[PDB]
Order: structure tokens, then sequence, then C-alpha cells
């Protein structure tokens, strides 16, 4: 029911037909999601899907690359040689082995990959010899910090991104981007995000993303709060609903199965006023709301199990407990097959409170009115493209401190890197 782009037939061409070692990239909502929902269903296609975080693998419906390799938390490319591999005739079956979000994947992470396919595959060719799909916008790099948030590893690793993988510096995988936009495609926005990948900030640029800066806000109703502080965001959800009248609902999802309780989309405490300012995490099909869209609530039916709410301006709608399923590819050893299947269901409203939130659990999100905690002196790289990635239009955007080109440095470090991915 959608379209095909330029860009789309040439990437499915390259991947279901001449099917070699093929990069997806872009920027914030350019396709790629729903370009890998229409390879998995709705065409005939086979193949394993990975995900670095659970939370990241439940929404595309695939598993954690650490569940799919039984990889331990603490795996290095140094264990994968003394790592006993037991179940090792299914693996001879996988091919085309497609990972999502791959810009958070970790350097050493991506290596034990290709170490362990070489195993269990052809030891010579990078990854075994099995064709490498990867997808997720390449600029959107996880943070990191210099004191905290670090393991340093610097054995032959100039970064711990995923560019940093030594499998890529012997191996050619012919990228290709996605560039096309939508959804509040303001132009000068998307200039000014251009230049921001590509680190030609001009100072008129920074003038207009300053002329946002606001210490006041008039009627902050529709704005999402979008901080770096896990904790500053927590208070501010809770702090926004004991300030609202009303009965507390705490309504309860339903836990079938094995599912990882801690990879949650939603809370399964789910406390909620009439008057909240909540979030959609569905992705509707018809199109009404997407991941990320915000509403306020109208109506609680407990007894029916729907939840009213204006999802902005009056369109209104009616939401039913939504059911998240725990996928695990499975050798079946009496098909020899290895298609997908469920293990575990959570059964929830697609629903979280929306008054604010972190930039780590909004990936994939796209906001309308976003209000960005730019007090931080300096941001990670690469850390301030992904908040203004957060939104649709620059007028949704209101900066809470002033910024400067100096608040962007350490882009430079690994601008460089990404220019030499050709
Ligand atoms: N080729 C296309 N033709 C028509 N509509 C499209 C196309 N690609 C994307 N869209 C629309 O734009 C939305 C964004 O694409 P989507 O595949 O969801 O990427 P995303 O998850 O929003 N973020 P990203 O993976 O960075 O692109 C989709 O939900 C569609 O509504």
């Amino acid at each position: 029911k959608l379209a095909l782009n330029t860009e789309f037939k040439k990437a499915i061409d390259l991947a279901t037909n001449s099917s070699k070692n093929l990069f997806i990239t872009g920027k914030a909502g350019t396709g790629k999601s729903t370009f890998l929902k229409y390879l998995i269903n709705e065409l005939l296609f086979d193949a394993v899907v990975l995900a670095p975080t659970g939370v990241a693998a439940i929404n595309i419906g695939g598993e954690t690359i650490h569940s799919f390799f039984n990889f331990p938390i603490n795996i290095t490319p140094d264990k994968i040689p003394d790592l006993f591999i037991y179940d090792y005739e299914i693996y001879k079956y996988v091919n085309t082995i497609i990972i999502d979000e791959i810009s958070m994947v970790r350097a050493d992470l991506l290596d034990c990959i290709d170490l362990f396919l070489k195993r269990v595959k052809n030891p010579k060719l990078p990854f075994g010899g099995t064709k490498m799909i990867f997808i997720g916008d390449l600029y959107q790099l996880p943070p990191v910090l210099t004191n905290h948030q670090k393991k340093a590893f610097n054995m032959e690793y100039e970064s711990p991104y995923f560019f940093s993988a030594k499998v890529f510096k012997e191996m050619d995988m012919e990228f290709i981007e996605f560039e096309t936009i939508y959804r509040q495609s303001d132009k000068l926005f998307i200039d000014i995000l251009n230049r921001i990948r590509n680190n030609t900030v001009t100072d008129e640029d920074i003038k207009i993303i300053n002329s946002r800066v606001q210490d006041k806000i008039d009627n902050d109703d529709g704005y999402i709060y979008i901080t770096t502080v896990n904790k500053k965001a927590e208070e501010i959800n809770n702090q926004k609903l004991d300030k609202l009248k009303g009965k507390l609902y705490k309504l309860n999802g339903t836990l079938k199965g094995n599912f990882d309780e801690n990879s949650l989309p939603t809370p399964k405490n789910l406390h909620l006023k009439i008057g909240a300012q909540v979030m959609l995490l569905n992705n509707a099909p018809d199109r009404m709301w997407v991941n990320g869209t915000i509403g306020t609530i109208t109506n609680i039916f407990p007894d029916e199990m729907i939840i009213e709410l204006a999802l902005e301006n009056g369109n209104i709608v009616e939401i039913t407990p939504f059911k998240w399923d725990m996928i695990k590819f499975t050798y079946d050893k009496k098909e020899k097959k290895m298609l997908s299947e469920t293990i575990g269901s959570y059964t929830q409203f697609p629903l979280k409170l929306a008054y604010a939130i972190t930039v780590h659990k909004s990936q994939g999100k796209t906001f309308h009115k976003v209000i960005i905690d730019t007090s931080r002196h300096f941001f990670a790289p690469g850390q301030f493209y992904v908040a203004l990635s957060r939104c649709t239009s620059l007028d949704g955007i209101i900066l809470t401190k002033k910024i400067t080109k100096n608040s962007i440095i350490l882009d430079k470090k690994v601008v460089n890197f990404l220019t030499n991915f050709q």
C-alpha cells in the first residue's frame, strides 16, 4: 500500500536478487523501517533479523544479537575462539543476516559476529561469507563519555563506534543511502541537519537554531521535554502527573509465556490520569498515529478496556491494549528450517507518559513539538544531531539554553571517520 521510491527499488534489487553485503542508511524517517517491514512480510523472504538491544528487537519483531549467538554480556572478540559452540549444525542454514540500528552496535561486538561466523562458516570470507544487510541511519551514534561510561579498549580500535570494526577494512559493501524526506519536511531544517551531519555548520545556522531558545514557555501543552539525564525525565513525568486532578488509574499488563520484563515498551503498572500527556507506541496501520504521537487522555474506560485521548488539536481516537511478540529464531530439527516463532507475549495499552523523554529512550520516534535540554556545556559526538532528529520542524523545536559552535565540537572527530565509508 506504499510507494516504491527510485532508491527503494534499487535497494530491494541489490538485496533480494543480487544479494551481496548491502548497507541501507539515510536520515531519521526516510523509509528504512518500512523497507525492512516490506522485506520480511508482504514479500517472499526468509532471513534472521537482529537488533542491539532487546527493546529494539521487540519493535522490529527480531531478537537480540546476544540472544541469537548465545553471547554472554562480557563477550569480547578475544573470547570468541575459546567459546564452546553447541548447536553448531543450525548455523550452516542461516543466510542473509540482517542487523537493525547498526549505528548502535559496538565496534568489538560487530567483530565478534564476524569471528563467530568465520568459525561455523567459511573462515576466510568476511562474516563467514553470509550476506550482511545493515540498516539504521548512520549518524545516530550512541553517546560516549571520556571519564564516565567507558571500557576504553584501545588494542586496535580507533573508537567504540560501529565503523571501527576490523571486518570493514577488509570488506566491500557498496553503501546505499535513503535521501527522501517526509513528515514535516521543513527544508531549511533539513539543510541545517545536513550541515550538522557534514560538520559544515555556518554562523547563520547557529543564529537560526539559537532563535528557538526560550527561558520561558507559555502554553507548554503538546511539548515533550527531551533531555539526556534519565533521572530528570522520570521526575518531570511523575511531577506533572501529581499536579493533575482526578482519580489515578492503575492498568496492568498481561505477560504471557517467556518475555523479558527488562524490555517492556511500556510499564506493566501503568499509572494514568484523565488529562495526562501520553505517547502512542504502536505506529498504527491507518497512519492516524505513529510511534511517538503525543495525545491527551480525555477519558479512561476500565471495564471496556478503552483509553480515549484527543491526539493534538482534536483528533480523538480510541485505544485498546496492544500485544508485543517475543521473536526467537530456532532450528526445527524435523522440518530442517529456521523460520521465526514467538516465545512470549506482552499485552498492554501502547501508551506512555509523554511529559518528558530521554534521547536514548526516544529512538526511532519523531515528535511534533519538543523542548530540548541544552543546558549541558558540551554534547557527546553526534548527540546534538540526534536531539534535533527527534523533531519534525524548526517551529516545533524549543531550546532551553543557547548553544555555540563549540557545543557541537567533538563531532569533528567522528565525521572524518564517517566520510571514509565509500
Ligand atoms: N517509500 C515510501 N513511500 C511512501 N511513504 C513512505 C516511504 N518511506 C517512508 N514512508 C512514510 O514515512 C514514514 C517513515 O518511514 P519509516 O520506514 O517508518 O522510517 P522511520 O521508522 O520513521 N525512521 P527511519 O528508519 O530513520 O527512516 C513511514 O511510516 C511512511 O508513512
